């Protein structure tokens, strides 16, 4: 269920707020058999919820997906999708992850993100998953 | 026939569903003549299906490849394409594979795909076939 | 006439044909004088029949062309073109080819292909040409 | 709170003003678990205001980000966005950062700025944060 | 006069003839002034005839040129340009062409060429000439 | 106030003047601690002026910045604006500027400039900032 | 005067003429004053004639220059441009160019051409200055 | 006042004249500091004027600027502008203009530039001002 949320008040006094939940980065041994080489599936699903004024007429983006800390940092939004209206949620099954380099371990932040059209944003993290 | 299945229920209640049907990974001799080539010819079919509040108007996109599993993790979609209406599949004979540097071996993890207008998205995966 | 054909039966219920005739690839002396060189020209034909629920309304496309396998494994269209309607069907005298750095044996695998528009696809496979 | 502040009388007698409030700069343990790298998390708040002849029909950009002071001087804008109207702010919770081949300790230099449609810009500075 | 010409049944029972006249490759002492170029000057003439089902409104592109074969194998096109009409026809006099390089000699494959809106096509060469 | 000003008297009559007032280039301690680099906020107003037939339908675009001497010379514009009508002009306060691989010293030459849409330009200079 | 001039019979029977008239390309010492540079001004005149059917609707393009001969071959246009009627012709006076590496002298090919929207084309060429 | 002047009697006898005004190449103590490098500041004047059967009818482009003799030769255009009428002038005050890599003096030959949208050219030239 919820893994993790976080509410932020915007620039427009709308109470914004962004979850985590039923989040699973499941690890396999990888398809290049290569010692270095990482691979697993994301599953798992973002929520979002606006109250205050102006919340049934709402214009955003709603992510989800993970940084990646191996070889260095980087981003993988696994969906990145626009929405409308105060609430919502959207739901993965089996996404495909993959790095290599990976010299010693590497670990995985998992986060949701709402991102208002009118700029604003909040993103709410979970604890890392370990690929080793 | 039927290979493998899957299904999610989606972010506003639909329980979506994706089968993978009649693959076979056609594996041959090089037109190259090199030891280090695989090539391979794709055959199979993907489903999908969806039940649930406003099934016979969802939009998507149906898809079907494979991963590459050897000089490093590449995904190939075979097909990727725009569906309407609750079901309906697309279906592919001799796909044409090929890749080189293949040294020892070459694994191959076929999947099919379906993915939403709405974000969100679920992926069948099935056993891999071994290119040697 | 007729060197080779497949079919598939298509996701909308059509039996969808492909065929290829004609063929020639023929082989001559570089113009470049080089013994690495190998220079072609393609001649053959592309055909196809779609069958049962709506033929008459079809949209997608025809190809013929061949893999060059060598210098690794390349595929080019000699022709690829957008087709309508029940049956149709394109042909081609005189396609120009060349490829070098051949380290003896330039093998040629030519194809004729129909893709739907509605993803799906099919195509045909005659038995190799040897350039040498 | 409101961390700072700056106002400009700009080209056109309207007394512009910029505004930087609730700013978290967030360390944290890199992903990479590499000693040479920085990760944070930025928070903040940007709001601007403006006085004057014609204020309530003003065009511009609001922006809210840092410089990154290590391997060089870069700036990123953690936002940049659209404005119109005399007043107006926009927020950010858990943007994430991140530089490498950090030789010996990272600043960062926090700003709100508002750009005007007329070319006009003023920009207001805090206290850079120190992410060792 | 006629130097070639060649026929095409194409894909709808039209027969496509493309015809080249008047050919010269002018060779001569290169403006450089180096052992290894050569310089040229091509002329001549590009016809071709449509006969049959929808002759008189017919779409297509007709092209002149040659194939360069020296250090690689080339092809120039002097000129390309869309016609309509079952008959038509356009000459070139005193067309550049320079390659260098030319370790031994250089060989020149003249064309001409008809291609149809059809995706259906005929080319006609003639024998090569020596610019040494 | 005033630091300086020029004029022209363009190509159809005009008088265009052009100034540089409250200029400010605020040198600072590099935020990369580096002893090869220069940081600094400039801060500054452009104004014009057209004189003659036409005046009050003039159109052209105003910029105001600095030439970087040091690496080499280098033209920065902090802004560059399309403008219109008789008078105006447009202000700065704390835009960022920095420059790396200064070998000793960089000196900085500020500008204002006036662009006319018929092509005449007039530009004023300041006495340089030694920014060491 | 006239210094050379070549007709051709086009593809619809019409009779194109194209000539160059008074060329001057005078040698300059050149201005960055190394001896491996050579500079200098093109000077000349291009006309075209146009007899036969439907002449006073010619539509062409009417070029002038010349080809370099000294690190290589290169083709300048000095001028490139749309002419229309049974007649016509464009003047140049001072049009500069340069050229540097050149290994002991550089030769000098001047040409004038008429291209036909019909895709004909004619070019006339005068003997070689030489710029040493 | 007048530096120089050009006329040249065109493809459809209108005597087309380009005269420079007022040049001045101004050389300063060049802000990088380096004897290597030249650093001027260009002002200067272009006028035209069109006589004969459609004078009031005429486009063109009105060009000043210079060459730059040193690491090569380089044509600067200072400012390049479409004008109609049979007369026009546009003026230019303290354009920027510096080259490095001076391995000892720099000439700089100004030029003004009539060029007719019919394609016809005319270019005046002045003596070279040294920039050391």
């Amino acid at each position: 269920g919820l893994d993790n949320e976080l509410s932020l008040v915007d620039g427009q006094d709308r109470t914004l707020t962004v979850q985590q939940w039923d989040t699973f980065l499941n690890g396999v041994f990888p398809l290049d058999r290569n010692r270095l080489t990482r691979e697993w599936f994301h599953s798992g699903r973002a929520k979002y919820i606006v109250a205050g004024p102006g919340a049934d007429e709402f214009e955003g983006t709603l992510e989800l997906g993970y940084q990646i800390g191996g070889p260095g940092i980087q981003e993988v939004a696994t969906f990145s999708v626009d929405v409308s209206g105060a609430e919502g949620g959207v739901a993965v099954s089996n996404a495909h992850g993959t790095v290599t380099g990976a010299a010693g371990g590497v670990l995985l932040r998992p986060f949701a993100r709402l991102i208002a059209s009118t700029g604003d944003s909040v993103t709410t993290y979970g604890e890392p998953w370990n690929m080793n």
